[PDB]
């Protein structure tokens, strides 16, 4: 909170310095000049003369700081950093030691005072960034240009362009240059990290259609070269999430030492040669080990292998870093999937860094983060990771948490701290990953609640901690909203801050029902309750609507299952209280559905986009003869298709699928088998009700893999 | 409250009958046909020969209820509706009497069951219903198929067409016969209206440019035709809101008599012919009373002539129409001007209909409402102004609104009757004409507030009172905007549904703040409101942006003054308390203005559409010598132009502008009497200063445009 990241050595005394009203720089001509502008910028309108406070700046070997030569760590970007009351010492072992001695003297900057201190520092780990390496929108130009900014405010010397869905970067047109446009930005994208001290190392993913020829190698040098002329100075080649025969290792090896000989070691100043495996994680390696031990044993040691752990999305762990330095004979590069939501593109991952190995730094080359397609909201996982990479001895998950919320929005910290407490799990997932959320309320929660499905009173303090989360969710969510401080990341997160604010007012009103004194009290709340409910529906399909995970789901953790178990039990208690007969379902549906299949009829509906599906089903399904399931639809569309999977690969004989726009005249559509699934389309007819019956003699045992309608779009 | 409008005469007899499973009909081939069908729509139930109640429907001369002919009302559109255990009678003493009949029978059928009654009705006044008359965007077809429905529900025999900014209705296209797409939509509504007994009026506006010769009258008279090509049987003539020749009065009586006699006497079935003319209301009429008296005197006594009252904006007096039928010689056909709001267009007209005589129906021929642009909205006030129109003598204002109301919205009519409750007020406007608002809260209101702001204690059940109105309108608001019983009147209100909900958590959180409790909660309360004005001031520069009242104002005679004054007193008391800075203003403004000025500096800038300026003073403008008015925008923008004004005619002023106050550009300001003023040629904007440059010391206006 102090420092960030913290330094290796650190001695403060309790005596402070004014930072000079007249200063005598020695050193501005010679020391790093990236460095030298931001003093000059933190000096501004101070008097530079030639007797003031001595203020020395330099790499080690300079004029200006043989002085201090003894006091430089001898590391890679290390820095001595001296203030007191004699003068100030802003010393790099080399050229990005001295630049972030200056990221260091910023921040220890407060009200023109500075501390009396002694800092010797350095990074544990050589390469520190972020690999823009995930599915869905790229980063915008805007976007990328304050990242740079913010990776040299926190030390970050690598920034690793490739995300999967630029044309040029991957399938199918890696082969081709950037247009002039995209050139352009680049080629300033580039200048910006060099002033930022990045690394930018370019990216390329040639893998889904590469020829092990001579025409696609010269191709893939080509556009190297096309790079390089754009400035970039590091190179990166993926293979991962590919098949066919660009999964080679043999030919993946003689391609990168190619452009090792070739290109990387006869450029003069050519930094970083990375390359992503196809077995990129330990659960998807083939047991054998020969893909692993094929690329360690061939590739040149220079070269760097990026891993992402025990499985596609993990911590990284002593053990598991182990496993994969002993096949690829380096030191992994690390690739961590966090906070990247690109199979959860429904959720905001806003929560703390943690689960990484603190002691690790030797076993890693290279730790990056892919983060979410939100380059803003990303900045609070982005500034954890820079401050376990450079210190991972003394990372503390929590109060770097804090910190990184104070830096990216100090107007509104505490209001983005709630938000962001109640928007960290990924929720369920098929990478099987998932984070804490809540965790300060959940007790108060479980025993408000757990209580009331059986007990008694529960407690005047686990209702005001309830009342206060659910007034805190309002607060903050209307501050965030209103925020000009930094109004990319409201762009970002304003379509769950809707969703936040109605969870928190959905919470309140279904309080008030629980402290229900009257019928006609309760009532007013009740339809309140559902109203809201509709509200958070057309929100979610009218927002974020990708292809993917459309729509915005908030507070997914603890809060939302507190706030619709506690409706649907107070509901409950009302209809047995009054014997009447109110709707206790907690998800506004406008579609209906029945059935007398037992495993099908308590499953929800959902729309998506254009979709209007059954939930699957974990458990077996047994589908009695005669028994069918309806959907009725709030009104008659046009119809797209109907696709079903019972997890046979098989014609379905038993089932006939019939379409009405009345539930009265029936028209049969006829499933076919397409894709290892069944499929009918409908050629636009008129479809209000979808029906599908065992018309067989005998019980059918299927699973409900996939039930789906798709009506013609809005 | 159980009929709307109420009938002349009703005896109920507090017996049911079961509408009648098995039934017997006379009089369907008989009966006016739009009447039977209504009634085949509600006889769930099957027609016998020879089993179960009689039921007979015919009008007056009819074989089928020739028994019950002198029980029938000897009137226009009268009708008798009896119903007991043995029949039921739906007799007309005319076609149209027939089908309101049946307006009336579909009221009384409840859960299957019908009330033992015999009714005699009739309408008070002749002419019912609506002029679809105002400025602004004309009603959707959608809107008015919609509203020819409802007006037939309510017995409104009426519908004007004459929206001001139809181009084929006014000047100059007045001339042109209406483009294919809008003929086959005008006839479409031509037969709707015929299908629910309503009169399709055409008017037309011709006076802002009409030539008072042949070329124009036969233009007229080819539109007239075209028109009755397309099946209109009603025609008008307005001379409203125009200058110039077309105000001749003695020239409008000789068209309309011209029309009347080659064309509304010359065609077999033309009804109605009226006239609105430029002197349409009292006030607006010359003191010498020569143009009424012309019209009175000269217009062909067949002729209709409309008037508003004593002003552009009145209600309906006995001195009033006694003044103005006095001078026209016939009796006046109103256009009542509520709940048009196309000069408040900011604000929803949703209170009740109330103000007009109810012992004037001999004294008027005609009684039409011109409504909001928000067709559905204007439901409330259409359905009171027919039950005001049928029987004003049994007026009844308040049930009229809230049965209005549930008919509208029956799914959530106490929702909707807290949102029109709190939207009823056109807050001050060039007309001068209100409307009362949140009367119910308005005592606990000025008493809450007499007291906080004098530190009396104010009583625990009036801050309940508040708390359970804030409340009531958030459930409102949350219930509305989702409601799907009628799309369209949710897709006019929402803006104002969200504005209205803003409103009632900012009055939440208000009185949280003044429940006090500690400084940290206090601030929370604050922070929060803060962020509600900010959210209500996006809501207003971004919805409803029209050229004349942009934006969306809600609940603005009562409850925003109360919570923006308690607002500033509660923070009055907390910066006293903790000798705290907190800023009072109640309005959010994202640009600031900076002031070492003493009358100057503690004027909140405004803005409306694309400029910036400082609220004018009436008081003291004395300035000193190397002082400076400066204005910071939240951003850089185009500078379109700077106005300043002192109110005197005049050089101690420079003029500076910047876009980031460090450099700065100087500005010429021209002269024209009071009038400074300079463009700036789309010059990037941020920082705009007005410095005193002289040696010795010294606010109408000062006014920047930026490009939107
Ligand atoms: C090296 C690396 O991390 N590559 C990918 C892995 N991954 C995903 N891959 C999709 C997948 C689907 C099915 C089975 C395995 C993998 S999704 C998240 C991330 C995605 O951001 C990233 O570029
Ligand atoms: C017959 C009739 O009511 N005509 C008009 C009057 N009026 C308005 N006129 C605007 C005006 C401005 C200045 C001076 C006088 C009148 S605004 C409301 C209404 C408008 O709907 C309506 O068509
Ligand atoms: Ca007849």
């Amino acid at each position: 909170v102090s420092l960030q990241p913290p330094p290796q050595q650190l001695i403060v005394q309790n005596k402070t310095i004014d930072l000079p009203a007249v200063y005598q720089l020695n050193g501005g001509e010679e020391a790093n000049p990236h460095a030298v502008k931001v003093l000059k910028e933190l000096l501004s309108g101070k008097q530079s003369s030639k007797k003031g406070m001595l203020i020395s700046i330099g790499e080690k070997g300079d004029k200006s700081v043989r002085k201090y030569s003894r006091q430089i760590p001898d590391h890679k970007e290390g820095y001595y950093l001296s203030v007191n009351e004699k003068e100030i010492v802003l010393a790099g072992n080399d050229e990005r030691g001295t630049y972030y001695a200056l990221q260091t003297f910023a921040q220890l900057l407060k009200d023109g005072k500075l501390p009396e201190v002694e800092i010797k520092d350095y990074p544990s780990v050589r390469y520190r960034g972020v690999v823009e390496g995930f599915y869905g929108t790229p980063w915008s130009h805007q976007a990328r240009l304050s990242q740079l900014k913010f990776y040299g405010k926190n030390k970050m010397n690598t920034y690793i362009y490739g995300p999967k869905d630029d044309p040029y970067h991957s399938a199918p047109n890696w082969r081709l240059p950037y247009p002039d446009k995209e050139a352009a930005q680049l080629q300033e994208l580039v200048a910006v990290a060099n002033e930022n001290e990045v690394d930018f190392v370019w990216a390329i993913h040639p893998g889904q259609d590469i020829k092990w020829n001579k025409e696609d190698r010269d191709l893939l040098l080509a556009k190297f070269e096309k790079m390089y002329q754009l400035g970039v100075r590091s190179f990166a080649v993926f293979f991962d999430d590919i098949s066919g025969e660009g999964t080679n290792p043999q030919k993946q090896a003689e391609l990168l030492n190619y452009i090792d000989e070739k290109f990387a070691q006869v450029k003069p100043d050519i930094n970083q040669l990375v390359m992503c495996p196809t077995e990129y994680n330990k659960s998807w390696s083939n047991p054998n080990g020969n893909y692993l031990t094929t690329l360690g044993d061939k590739l040149n040691p220079s070269i760097q292998i990026m891993w992402t752990g025990d499985r596609v999305i993990s911590d990284i762990t002593r053990d598991g870093i182990s496993w994969i330095n002993e096949r690829i004979k380096r030191p992994a590069y690390i690739w961590w999937n966090f906070p990247v939501s690109d199979y959860v593109r429904d959720h905001l991952l806003l929560g703390p860094v943690y689960g990484n190995d603190t002691t690790i730094a030797k076993e890693m080359s290279g730790f990056v983060t892919n983060p979410m397609e939100h380059a803003e909201s990303s900045k609070i996982a982005i500034y954890s990771v820079a401050s376990y990479a450079w210190n991972p001895a003394k990372y503390d998950t929590w109060q770097t948490w804090k910190d990184a919320i104070r830096t990216i929005l100090p107007s509104a910290a505490e209001e983005l701290e709630c938000f962001a407490m109640h928007n960290s799990d990924l929720g369920p997932n098929g990478h099987g990953y998932r984070r804490e959320e809540s965790m300060d309320i959940q007790p108060a929660a479980e025993r408000f609640l757990k209580a009331f499905k059986e007990g008694k009173n529960y407690d005047k303090a686990d209702f005001e901690t309830l009342q206060y989360t659910f007034e805190r969710m309002k607060e903050s969510a209307d501050i965030l909203l209103m925020n000009t401080e930094n109004k990319p990341l409201i762009v970002e997160i304003t379509p769950w801050v809707h969703q936040f604010k109605l969870t928190a007012e959905m919470g309140e009103e279904v309080l008030k029902m629980v402290e229900g004194r009257n019928e006609s009290y309760f009532l007013r709340k009740y339809n309140h309750v559902k109203a809201l409910q509709q509200q958070m529906f057309y929100i979610d399909q009218t927002s974020n609507q990708n292809p993917y995970q459309p729509g915005v789901k908030t507070a997914t953790r603890v809060i939302k299952p507190l706030i619709d178990r506690t409706f649907a039990t107070v509901v409950k208690f009302f209809n047995q209280k009054f014997n009447a007969h109110l709707d206790a379902t907690t998800d506004y549906m406008p579609h209906k559905m029945i059935s007398n299949v037992e495993q099908i009829k308590n499953l929800p509906l959902q729309v998506k986009a254009n979709r209007v599906l059954i939930s699957p089903a974990n458990e077996v399904v047994k589908w009695a003869a005669g028994n069918s399931v309806e959907i009725e639809l709030d009104a008659i569309y046009p119809g797209e298709n109907i696709q079903i999977n019972f997890g046979k690969d098989a014609p379905c004989t038993w089932g006939r699928l019939e379409i009405s726009t009345d539930g009265k005249e029936w028209k049969t559509v006829d499933l076919k088998q397409k894709e290892s699934r069944l499929s009918a389309g409908l050629q636009k007819a008129p479809v209000k009700f979808v029906r599908f019956t065992n018309v067989s003699d005998e019980e059918q045992q299927v699973y409900l893999r996939q039930f789906v309608l798709t009506i013609e779009k809005k």
